[PDB]
């Protein structure tokens, strides 16, 4: 199975790579700040996720707990109008 994208962090860097004295924030916050820390923000990033920048956390589309490496996120986990990663060209 491809790993867990969590995992894939925890090897690099431990748990409190993302995590504060190593458990989980009330509201991502830290965790978030920790992404960025290292990838920097969104409004650097490209036509998917730069309008993104101000609503969302990495998280809220890279769960990593759930989701693997490689997987992409898709759209209609909160967009209903059936848009996809091609309607950022259009
Ligand atoms: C950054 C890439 C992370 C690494 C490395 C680890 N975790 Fe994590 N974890 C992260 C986020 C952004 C979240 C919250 C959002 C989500 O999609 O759940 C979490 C959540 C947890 C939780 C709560 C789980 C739940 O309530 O469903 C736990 C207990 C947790 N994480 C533990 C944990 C441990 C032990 C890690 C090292 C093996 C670990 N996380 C790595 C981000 C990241
Ligand atoms: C530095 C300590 C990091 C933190 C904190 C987070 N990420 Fe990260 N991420 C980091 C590196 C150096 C890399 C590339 C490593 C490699 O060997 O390729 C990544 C990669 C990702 C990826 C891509 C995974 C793939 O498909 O190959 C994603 C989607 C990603 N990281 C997301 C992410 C999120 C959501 C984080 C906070 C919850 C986060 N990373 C923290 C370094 C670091
Ligand atoms: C949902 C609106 C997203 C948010 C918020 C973030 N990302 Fe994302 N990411 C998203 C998609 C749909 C994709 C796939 C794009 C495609 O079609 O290929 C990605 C991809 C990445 C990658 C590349 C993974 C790889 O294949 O090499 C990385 C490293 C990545 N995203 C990181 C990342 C970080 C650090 C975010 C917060 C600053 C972040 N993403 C937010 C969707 C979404
Ligand atoms: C929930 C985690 C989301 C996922 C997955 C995707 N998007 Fe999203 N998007 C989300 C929010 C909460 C917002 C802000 C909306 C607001 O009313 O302020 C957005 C915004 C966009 C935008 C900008 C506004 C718009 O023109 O609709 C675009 C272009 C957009 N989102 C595109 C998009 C695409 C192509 C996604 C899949 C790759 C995608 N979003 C995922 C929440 C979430
Ligand atoms: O190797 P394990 O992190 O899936």
């Amino acid at each position: 199975e491809d790993q867990k994208l969590s995992d894939f962090h925890a090897d690099m860097g431990g748990c409190e790579s993302c995590h504060a004295d190593g458990s989980p924030s009330a509201d991502g916050a830290y965790e978030f700040e920790q992404c960025q820390s290292c990838h920097g923000s969104l409004a650097e990033m490209d036509a998917v996720h730069k309008p993104h920048d101000g609503a969302l956390m990495c998280a809220d589309c890279h769960a990593p707990h759930d989701m693997n490496v490689g997987q992409k996120p898709t759209c209609d986990s909160c967009h209903d109008d059936g848009r996809t990663s091609d309607s950022v060209l259009k």
